[PDB]
C-alpha cells in the first residue's frame, strides 16, 4: 500500500507532516490534521493547496487528493472555509482559537481591512490571550511586540495595543478570544472571499462570497448585495459565471447578471465556493 508524504501549514505557521495512501480522498488527510489539532467542530475548516496557475484551491474532501494536486507537490494549508457569523455559538473554545489564528492572518495579510483602533483592540486581545495580564517589566516606552497585528506596523499602533492591553487585567485566554471575535465579526470584509471579475460591459469588479450572500463591489458608491434567498441559480460556462436573481413579488421573470472571469478555472472555482457557501448557510 503506497503512501505519499503530506505537508500542511497550520494556522500558527508550523508544519504538520503525515502520510496517506496515494489514492486517498481529501477527507482522509483532513481527518488526520483535525485529530492532530484536537478539533471537533471540523465543518468550518478545510485544506487549501497552491496550483500551477499559483492560486488557492480548496481540497475537495470527497475526491482523490492526486486528481486535485495533479502535477503539484502534496503541500497544503489548514484554513477557515466557512466563517461563522456568530462565533459565540460555536460549541468549543478550541474552535474559536483556530478562528482567531485565521483572522489574525486575514488582518496581517490585508485581506480583512481594519481601522487603527480595531487593529489595536484586536491586537490587545491577542496579547492578553497569549501573555496574560499586562506587565511593565517586558514593556518599556520603546516596546515593539513579536506579534504581527497589521499589514503595516507603526510605533503608534504598538503603543495603542499596550494601552488597551492594560485594560484587560484578569481576562482569561478564552474570554480575550471571544472579545477578539465579537469585534472581528463586525468588520465589513469578515469572512468575504474576493474574486476578480468583469461585468457584462468589461468593467473590473470584485465578487465577494460570504455566509449571507453575494457582493458585487463596482465603484464603492455602488455595492450590490444578493442575499442567498434572492439567488435562484449559480452557473459557469467557459470563462463566464452567471447569477439568476429572483423577480421582486409580482414580476414575471428573474434577471440574469453575467460576469467574465480571467479563465475557465477561475469561473469554476467561484461557482464551487458559491454553491458551498449557499448550502452551508442554508443549513445554519
Ligand atoms: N438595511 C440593510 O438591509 C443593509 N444590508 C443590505 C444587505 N446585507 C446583507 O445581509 C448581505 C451581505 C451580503 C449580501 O447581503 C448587508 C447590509
Amino acid at each position: 500500500p503506497k503512501s505519499m508524504q503530506c505537508k500542511v501549514i497550520l494556522l500558527d505557521g508550523s508544519e504538520y507532516t503525515c502520510d496517506v495512501e496515494k489514492r486517498s480522498r481529501g477527507q482522509v488527510l483532513f481527518d488526520k490534521v483535525c485529530e492532530h489539532l484536537n478539533l471537533l467542530e471540523k465543518d468550518y475548516f478545510g485544506l487549501t493547496y497552491r496550483d500551477a496557475e499559483n492560486q488557492k484551491n480548496w481540497l475537495d474532501p470527497a475526491k482523490e487528493i492526486k486528481k486535485q494536486v495533479r502535477s503539484g507537490a502534496w503541500h497544503f494549508s489548514f484554513n477557515v472555509k466557512f466563517y461563522p457569523p456568530d462565533p459565540a455559538q460555536l460549541s468549543e473554545d478550541i474552535t474559536r482559537y483556530y478562528l482567531c489564528l485565521q483572522l489574525r492572518d486575514d488582518i496581517v495579510s490585508g485581506r480583512l481591512p481594519c481601522s487603527f483602533v480595531t487593529l489595536a483592540l484586536l491586537g490587545s486581545y491577542t496579547v492578553q490571550s497569549e501573555l496574560g495580564d499586562y506587565d511593565p517589566d517586558e514593556c518599556g516606552s520603546d516596546y515593539i511586540s513579536e506579534f504581527r497585528f497589521a499589514p503595516n506596523h507603526t510605533k503608534e499602533l504598538e503603543d495603542k495595543v499596550i494601552e488597551l492591553h492594560k485594560s484587560h487585567r484578569g481576562m482569561t485566554p478564552a474570554e480575550a478570544e471571544m472579545h477578539f471575535l465579537e469585534n472581528a465579526k463586525k468588520l465589513s470584509m469578515y469572512g468575504v472571499d474576493l474574486h476578480h471579475a468583469k461585468d457584462s460591459e468589461g468593467v473590473e469588479i470584485m465578487l465577494g462570497v460570504c455566509a449571507s450572500g453575494l457582493l458585487i463591489y463596482r465603484d464603492r458608491l455602488r455595492i450590490n448585495r444578493f442575499a442567498w434567498p434572492k439567488v435562484l441559480k449559480i452557473s459557469y460556462k467557459r470563462n463566464n459565471f452567471y447569477i439568476k436573481i429572483r423577480p421582486g413579488e409580482f414580476e414575471q421573470f428573474e434577471s440574469t447578471i453575467g460576469f467574465k472571469l480571467p479563465n475557465h478555472r477561475a469561473a469554476k472555482r467561484l461557482w464551487k465556493v458559491c454553491v458551498e457557501h449557499h448550502t452551508f448557510f442554508r443549513l445554519l
